[PDB]
Order: C-alpha cells, then structure tokens, then sequence
C-alpha cells in the first residue's frame, strides 16, 4: 500500500499562515522519493515530503477527468469550472476581468484566416522575448482557411501580413477554459489573484452532480477503452464496426449503453469492445464549421484536422528581422465569425454544442465540423535448424541482407547458446536458406494474464548484425482492438532497450537473453506497468485499478492469441502447436480455466470484496463485461476443439 | 611509373655480404618498430638462421617459392598468365648441429624431411582423416658443456637453436599428438559409416604406429633452413643426422594459358598474385553462360590478349570458342592442384549439382576452445616421469607412410587436371589414378576454416511495387525522424549533383530510392544505377540501408563495391563510420558517386587500394575496366526493358528525349572500331592513354554485341513510334 496524496499542476500552507504549485510528484518522467513532491513557492524551489504542505485548491478543466478516490472505478468528467495580493473577501469569476492583452500562442482572426502568436514584443520599465509581468509587435503563423467558402473564395485569400505592429491590431479568442484560473486580472492600477474552486462533474452512469475540488482526484492514466456519456466511439463486434454514441457506462460491470445510430436504437455493449481511440470530438477542441450540405470530409465520426504552419517557425535569421522593426518602434454582440469556435458540450443524442467567438452557443452535427492543430507540442525441441524459411515469415518477401564472413561464426554461437538455456517454454526455429531470418515462440508464466499462450516473433539480422540489434517484428493477433501489452505493438514493433538503461552490444547482449527478457520483463503478472509512463507506480495504491482493467484485457486477448495459432498455420511450428495444444492438452485448460473463471464471476457478480485467498492471482475475478468478448473468443476456440475430437 | 619488385615469400641476399641469406617476410605494398607501415620501395626481410626494414634496391635476388598450382607470369606487363605443373629444386646442405657443408647441389631425389611429422599435416586412421592441431614434444639441447639434459612442451622447435647460453638442439621428440579428425571414408556404405568411429582426440605411445602419413607434394619442395636427410648417406654425436638446406634453385614446368607448355628459371618469372575473376587456364572445369542455360565446358586454350578461350562441352564433345568474360568460374567450383579429394565409390557421384565441389571438413568445437591444451600438459609431463620406469611404452615413430598398394585409394591429392575432363588424383600408395570429377569431393581443411522534366527531389505520392522493401515491415522510429528527414530532404534538395536523382514518398516516409549517372572518362559513363534505400528503426542513429539493383547476370559485379545481392560495400554506410550529427543521406550518395564509379574501379577493392599507378595493377586495371565498361551498357538495357516505378518518365527524357541513348550506341561502336584498328598491338596507344576504355578485346566484343543488339532494338521501337 502507497497512496498518493498531491498531484500536479494543483495549488497546495505547510507552517506559517500566508502558497505554492508543485510540478513534481510519483509521477516523473531530480529524482523524487516514495512520499516526496517537488515544490516552487513563490510570491524558490525545494523538495519536500507530502506530509508538510496541505491542499488548498485544485485546478480542473472542462474536459478533464476525476474521481473520488483512485480505487473509485467510476470516473467522471469536468464540464464546468468554477483574497488577492494588490502589488475585502474574494470576488467571483464575473467580477473580474482579465487586463492581459495577448499572451503567448493565443489565436488572433484576420480576414478568413486563423493562426497563432508565436513571438511577442513587450515594452515596459527594453523590449524583448517577453514572459514578464505592454506588448508592442506580434509575429503571427497563419495556419488554416475558413472552411465556410467556394474554392473561387478560397484561394482569392491568401497568406496575410506575417508581423503585426501599430494600428493594425481586433478579434481575440478567448477560451472557456482559461478564464478564473498567479494571473493579473482586475475588473472597481493592477490586481493579482492568490482561490476557491468547484466543478461541475458528469459521472459515467449518467449522474451530474457539482462537488469540490477538494474531495475529488485527476484520472491522469485512463484505460484504452474508458469513454463517458456523450462521446462518440466506435462499437467494435467481429461482424462490423458500427458508430455508436455513448449514453451511460457502468464501471464496475464494464458495460455500457450505446445508441447505435444508423438504427437509433440503444443497446448493451462491452466496453473492451468499444474502440474511441484520435476520432470524436473532446470538450474544449477548436474546430472549424462547414455550411449546410457539406460535409467535413470525413467517414464516420472522424474529425480531420487542419492545422498547417509554415517552416519559418522551426528555426532558433528570422528573429534579428523582427527584432529590428521593434526597436525602430519605441525609438519614434453578433457576427459573420460564425465558422470556429471550441466544442462547449457534448449532446446524448449525437450533437455537438459548439461556442462561438460572439458567445453564442449552437449545436451542429459531428459532420460539419473540421478540429483545428495548432502549433501544440510539435516433438517439441527448443531449437532447431529448418530448411527452408516460411513463406509466412514477416521478411521472407524482403531483401536478404548479405552480412559479413565472421557473421557465421556469432551464428554457430548464438546457436549454441541457444540450445544450451533455452527453456522448454521459448522456442526457436533457424532457416539455411534464409541465414537472417528467424521466428521464436514465447509461451506465456504461469499466474500471468498470458498464461499458456502462444507470442511469435519473426526476426531479422541487419548487415551490421552483431554491432546491430536484432529486428524483431512481432506477429499482434488482435482484432485491432488494442495492444496486448503496452510494449508488444499492433504494428509489430517490440520496445525494448535490449533490442535498441541499457542497450544491445555485441560484447555482452545475445539472442538468448533477448528472449529471456520478452518472457522475463514484458509478460509479467502485471503488464499494465510495463509502459513506461507506469513503472514508477509499483504496487502503490492509485495504480490497483488500472492494473485490474489491464490484466483483464490482456487475459482476454491472450486466448485470441490461442485462436489464431490455431486457425492460421505458423511455418515450421505446425506440429509443434498441435503437440501443445492438442496433444498435451493445454487447449482443454485454456478452455477449463476460462470456464472455471467466468463460473467464480457469476457467483460475486454484486459482491466487489475480492477473497483474500484469490489474491495474487493474475486475473482474481472478472468484470461480467469482459466476459461478454470472453465467450465469443471461447466459443471459437471451443469449436476448433470440436473438430479436432471429430477427427479421431 | 612505380615498378615493385621481390614479391613476399622467396629468397634473396643482400648486395654486400654475399654468405647471408633473407627470407622477405613484408612486402612493400601488402596490408616494435618493425611491422610498421612501409613506403614505394621498402620491404622487410628477416636472416638466416636480426630482423631489418630495407629498400629493394640493396637486396638481390636468389630463388623463388612455386608450388604446383600457384599461377605466375614472364612480367608483370604481361597479359598472358601460366600455372605451375611442377617443381624441381636443388639445395646446398649443411649440418644442422655441426655446421659442415656438404660439396655439391643435391636434388630432392636423394633427400628426404627429418621430421617425421609435423603441424598441420593428415592422419589416417580406420576410415578416418584428421589434421594435427597441437604437439607435445619433449626435446633434449646440448649444454655449454656436455649435458644432453632433457626438456619437456608446445612444439615449434627444430634442430638448431639461439638461447641457458648458444645452446643446439640435439633432437625433437614428438610425444602427444591431438589429432583434430575432420570426416570418414566418403566411399563406405551408410550401414560402415556407423560401424567407424570418431577416433581419439590423442595419440601417443605405441599408438602411433597406426596413424597413417599423408604427405602434401606442393609442400615438397624443398625450401630453406627444412630439416632433411640425406637417403642412407655426416653425423657428428645418440647419432645426429639432420641437415638444414643453406640456399635452393627452384626451376618450374609451367602450363601457359595458350596451351603451351616450358620449364623456366624462377628469376624470370613473377608470381600472378591477383587474378582477374574470368582467369581460366587448361584443364579447368568452367561454367559458361552462352544464352539462357549456363553449361558444363573443359577450358582447353585460352588467349590472354585477345580475352577469348576455346573451351570442350562436356555434354556434346565439340570444342567451341567462348569469349572470357561469358565464362563464370570459381562459383568453390572446380577441383585445383594440390587439393585433397574424396576419391568416391564406382558408380556413386559427389552428389552435387554441375560441376561442383562438396566440402568435408567438420572441426570439433573443441578445437576452437581455449582448456583442453592443460590436459594435454598434463598429460606430457606424466609421459615424461613414466618414460624412465617400468610399465612405459614410447616411440614406436612409424606412422604407416605407405609405398605399395594399400587399400588406402579412397582419398587423395590433385595431381593433374587433363584436357578431357579428367583428374588425374595421386594416392598415398606413391601409384596415381585417372578420375572423373564427379567421384571426388574436396576435403575442407581445418586451417582453410579458422583462416575464413528532370528536377533533382520530388516527394513522390506513392512508393512503387517494384521496391525492394516494398515488402518490408515498416517500423516505427522515433519522435524526431520527420523533422531530420526534414532536414535530410532540405540536404538533398540543397547540393545534389545532377547526375544524382532521389524520389522520396508520402505513403511510407521509410522507403527513398535513388539514380546516379556514372561520370565521364569512367567505365560508367552515362549508365544507369539505381539503389533502393530503407530507413532504420533507429536512424539517424543507424546507416540507412541501401540495396544496390545490379542488374548483371550471373558473370561478376559492376564494381567490387557494389555485390550482384544488393549490398553497397562503404563505411559511410556503417572513410568514416555513419554517424547522426556529421554524416547525413546526401554524403552517401555523393561518395558512391565519387568514389564507387571512378576511372579505375579496380582499385575499389580495398586490399588493391595500396596499388594505384604502380607497373603491377595496369594489367588487372583496363583488365577490370573492360568488364565495367560492358556491364555498365547492360545497365541501359534493363534500364528501358521494364520501367522503374517514379523514373518512369525520368529514364525516357534522358535517354530517349534527350538522346543518350543514341549516345551510348555511338560511343559504344566508336570503340569497336577503335578496338578493331588497335587490335594485334601488344603496345596500348599513347594518345588513347588518361581513357577509361581505350580498347575492347575480341571476347569484350562479343559480350557486347549482345547487349547492343537488346539496345538497338530499343532505339528502333522508339523510332518505330512516330505516328
């Protein structure tokens, strides 16, 4: 047990009477301690324990998402946002305004055009760089067009001015979710703020209830498959992948109540069959708005983007020009911009509710919207030596790199080494007529979610191999669903740092300790930390309930695993997956140990007191949801045992 | 120029002094203060019996080392080339320990090697063949004053030594011999196979009598400072009968490429060290692509200056000429002189396809370790304690070494390789035998295996279906690939040549593919190369992959850096390493442009690299740039036969629209009737020098023509279309 009790980006009044923000916390990308945050104080930094400070106020966003505990499995989302030193009492959010002129990447309108500001020029008492508290010349990177016009609309527009300064600057965005958050604001000569906050909080069964941000806790690592009323996502059966909009989630059973819409009807679905990741459209979002008829381009709910910045702004040339037209300037309602705005909410019935600069809310189909990118943050032998390669390996249709003379001499090594603590769950397969190819076979520990479950990895050597890792390329049996394991991609690729902390060298890496380490560090008991955004979260408390939704989802994509290798035929492994799985009846557990599973959930289907004699257990229980995708993989499992018994 | 003379391995002596003797170990332009790097006329050379770096003027010349099957020549200057058939070498002889010589020049007729054995020689024992791998010899020395002591250890001693003062050694006792065996009798049954053993790993003893010597005839040459005997003939001291050869004359039967046949003095001649790859001589087993069907042929003449060869096929029985560079021979693919062979039953073949050779050679890991040799020192010096007492048997120094006609006929040396076919294949029985090459099988020797409109940059829509990683699975990279291929593709489209095309795709960013014009006054010149290039899963941090497209057939390389499999041979492509910050995608492809196609590609190959102008690479040079020069034409045509997915219409404006197509057909039959004009004169032109290809041989034009045949045809249908 670890609880966490401070988190980031929040305000916390540790001694005296008159606080701080901490960027610094469990979570770390100075190294931190298992009960310490990092910590800035200003009206220094240093880095104390969470038992000194106390929170004072948390800092939430529409969009964001909470709970009222780390082991709440229902989650909700923010959809409102609720004493100043002068350089009586406290004022509310519409008693005061805020005196700020342009900050830093907000967006600016000019003809039909929409960019950002990416360089500022303030003159106070100098002017330069800005980050201080009068701007004077702003650099402007016109990103996209109004999609609201005619193609002869279109290009008659061009790329306007690049450096505004002077009379020419008008119509400044604001953001719903920037207001009433250090800043300088006044209104009845400046006013900074030193606050009370509460949001408005929509659960995921449907409920809307307003609380403080004291009793609440950010959800900052949700599950693949968490969606909330209102989203739109995709519903995800083996017949078709049908639109869906989400209506109400209930997190403990990992069910949800869909409206699919081209029949209107809402019907009961598996959230580990649900599929929203980007496509939808989030709280806060600035998207454009296309005329009626038009469409944005699109297929199903999928928004494109249309962000397109100019290379001038990926360099660190350009900034002695403008620096040298701002030193010669301190020497001598209702409207038609009603194509952007920001998402304000999201309607159940599949309508989007869009803000528009002019405060004037409307609600507009998904299909007639364009999201906006701004500049944003860019019989069973362990080894062998078969003939001829498969025709199914991954690189038996690419080039044969030619290597080395002495690459045969690490070969007749590695082979060795192989054979020689190769356990009898890793198998590997080696082809003479295709020296650089191999393909291993993984069968998953025991008290893991992978548990008798087949892993293949088709290998290639480069012509640099040894100085060169090994690329692996592995075989994701999933039906595009999600990963396996946070490391085993669906485009194949294995994250390592053996197969690139350390590193792959010649002198101390090999092959065998390669696989070791896939069997070793991948498919462990708890996968979920496996990412490693999650390591740092080890048997603490505020990372239990995201391993339970993950090791749930990896058990359950682990016995797909079992359907494809045996549906599909693996070259050279044929009859060594039938000796597994047919012969040694290791078929007959899966299916077993899934039967005796799904029979112990039905049972504690309300009960939530896990028994402390099942504890430890890779997947104790299971959520009565994900057993809904459980029995389809079974059924067809079940069924190729059925031919098989048929046979003899 | 840069004449170089005393090539590695012979005899010489230095201009004063004319008692000492050298043995020229490092030679000037090859590969303590000694072993450093040597300057345009300097070689190292150590004494009889004070190691010194010397230029080759000072040293003379005395004999040569030849054994039958190395290749040799009158000079380096020329074209025609021979292979050694025999070698007969008389030496003086001196007492090893007595320091007497004897009067007179003796023949290896009347010697024979004190040694019984030594490292690295074969074994028989049942069915079996091995090699001597390590040697405990315990050994007795002549004290400053009497004392035969004895001395235990890891061999390398010989009769004579040097320092506990100027000690002689009195005689070399081997004791213990690890036997690496290699394989069995290839002419057993399956079912005997089983019933023969895997010998011991030591031999010693009374076990020794029942190995079996097998003694290699190129290494009977007699060379300088070996140990022999005179054939029951000095003995000084236990008896001392062991000489040490003082100086040799080695004189050769050479077999020359025009099928003639002389015996010459070693002086004369100069050793062929680098061959060029169609460089066949009589006798040999080639391949020979005359159409579509590559065919067995026997090499009967071969003309030097003309590139051509008449050569016997083996399925008809007619002889026919072939020009030299349609010929692909050497692949292992032929049995040479002095090879040992696997003699195999009547009527069962080698199992291989064409004329192939099958390898034997299976060395036991134990070999490769490093140990065992602590049990072989233990086991030396219990032999020596035991030696003295009771209950001990030593000696026993026979080792069959047979002179009858023991059934030991199933595995032998290459003696001869006849016109018709043949191999003529001595057994250890001293009787030769005639074979066809079909019942023989190499034996793969130990020491063989621990030695081995136009534009510049348009990112195209689509990557082709032609690509080669087309098929590929792609990767991920990293966060910061676009912004370097950012930066890559600003480089390129920065300082690109316009000899250097590059199409980089939308659809997958990992693939790029690339087209470089071979330069002027080059064997490459206005000839098409394209390489398909692959992105890394880790670059920049990793060279990118480049897969050259040679489309040659199955003769040879367009360049010795540039393999018919794809790979580009150069240390840009992991000059210097590949590196993320300095190297980048344009410098590689700038350096194949500028170092891989050069006048002289010859020189491409690092190991010649040391051999630029000098007297002895002018021949292997214009050799070389002849086979580039019809290779590179072959280009053109696989060039326009089928299209490249991107270059689709870029090939047509350059070679069709901007008329290079015409200007390869007219530089082409320019140079046949310069070659023509020019053909018969030993003596290359002068004006024609400082040119890529000044002249094209009898069998370069033949090759040829049937390139410019497919490339005629190209420019009729393109002028057929004008409709």
């Amino acid at each position: 047990r670890a609880a966490a009790k401070f988190y980031q980006e929040d305000i916390v009044r540790k001694d005296d009477s008159n606080g701080v923000i901490l960027r610094c916390w469990q979570d770390a990308e100075r190294p931190l301690v298992q009960g310490e945050v990092g910590v800035s104080y200003f009206p220094m930094r240093e880095i104390v324990p969470e038992d000194t400070l106390e929170l004072v106020d948390r800092l939430y966003q529409p969009g964001d998402l909470l709970k009222r505990s780390v082991d709440d499995v229902r989650s909700g989302v923010v959809t409102r946002t609720h004493r100043l030193e002068h350089a009586p009492g406290w004022k509310s959010m519409e008693e005061i305004e805020s005196a700020v002129e342009i900050d830093m990447g907000e967006y600016v309108i000019y003809n039909d055009w929409v960019g950002q500001v990416v360089e500022m020029f303030d003159e106070s008492l100098p002017e330069l760089s800005a980050r201080l508290a009068k701007h004077t010349v702003l650099a402007v990177a016109w990103l996209a067009i109004n999609q609201s016009l005619s193609p002869e609309e279109a290009q008659g527009k061009p790329r306007p001015q690049r450096y505004w300064y002077g009379e020419d600057l008008l119509t400044t965005i604001t953001r719903k979710a920037e207001e009433a958050m250090g800043d300088r604001v006044k209104l009845n000569d400046t006013l900074v703020v030193q606050t009370r906050t509460s949001v408005d909080v929509l659960w995921q069964d449907g409920t809307r209830e307003t609380m403080d941000v004291k009793q609440t806790v950010p959800y900052l690592n949700p599950d693949e498959y968490d969606c909330w009323p209102g989203d739109h996502v995709l519903w995800k059966t083996e017949d078709h992948k049908r639109h869906v909009v989400v209506q109400s989630v209930n997190a403990q059973d990992r069910t949800a109540y869909v409206r699919v819409v081209e029949t209107g009807a809402v019907e009961l679905a598996s959230v580990l069959e649900l599929d929203p990741h980007g496509l939808g459209v989030r709280r806060g979002d600035f998207v454009f708005i296309h005329r009626e008829g038009t469409t944005n381009g699109a297929r199903a709910p999928m928004v494109p983007r249309i962000g397109e910045v100019e290379e001038w702004v990926r360099e660190a040339g350009w900034r002695s020009e403008m620096t040298e037209l701002g030193s010669r300037i301190a020497e001598q309602g209702d409207t038609s911009l009603n194509w952007f705005g920001e998402v304000l909410d999201l309607r159940l019935d599949g309508t989007i509710e869009v803000i528009l600069p002019s405060a004037d809310t409307i609600v507009v189909p998904l299909e007639r919207l364009t999201r906006l990118y701004d500049s944003v943050e860019q019989p069973w032998k362990r080894f062998e030596v078969l003939p001829s390669a498969p025709v199914d390996h991954a690189f038996y249709n690419t080039p044969p790199a030619q290597h080395t003379r002495q690459f045969m001499a690490r070969m007749s090594k590695e082979y060795k080494a192989l054979q020689s603590s190769l356990p009898d769950s890793i198998l590997v397969r080696a082809y003479e007529d295709r020296t650089d190819l191999l393909r291993s076979l993984i069968i998953g520990p025991e008290n893991t979610p992978y548990e008798d479950a087949p892993f293949v990895i088709d290998w290639m050597l480069d012509a640099n191999f040894p100085q060169t890792p090994p690329i692996a390329h592995f075989l994701s049996w999933t039906n595009g669903n999600g990963r396996v394991n946070p490391n085993l991609y669906e485009e194949g690729k294995v994250c390592l740092s053996i197969l690139g902390s350390e590193s792959w060298s010649a002198s101390r890496s090999s092959l065998l300790q390669a696989l070791v380490s896939i069997q070793g560090l991948v498919l462990v008991k708890e996968p979920w930390f496996c990412e490693p955004a999650y390591e740092k979260l080890r048997g603490t408390e505020d990372g239990i309930v995201n391993s339970r939704l993950y090791n749930e989802k990896a058990y359950v994509l682990s016995r797909g695993f079992v359907r494809r290798a045996l549906e599909i035929p693996l070259g050279g492994l044929e009859e060594e997956l039938r000796w597994f799985y047919h012969t040694s009846g290791k078929l007959r557990k899966v299916l077993g140990d899934a039967r005796a599973l799904i029979v112990k959930s039905t049972a504690t289907q309300g009960d939530a007191e896990v028994p402390e004699a099942d504890r430890e257990r890779a997947v104790p229980r299971l959520s009565s949801g994900g057993i809904i995708a459980l029995e389809r993989t079974l059924g067809k499992l079940q069924a190729l045992q059925d031919a098989q018994t048929a046979t003899e």
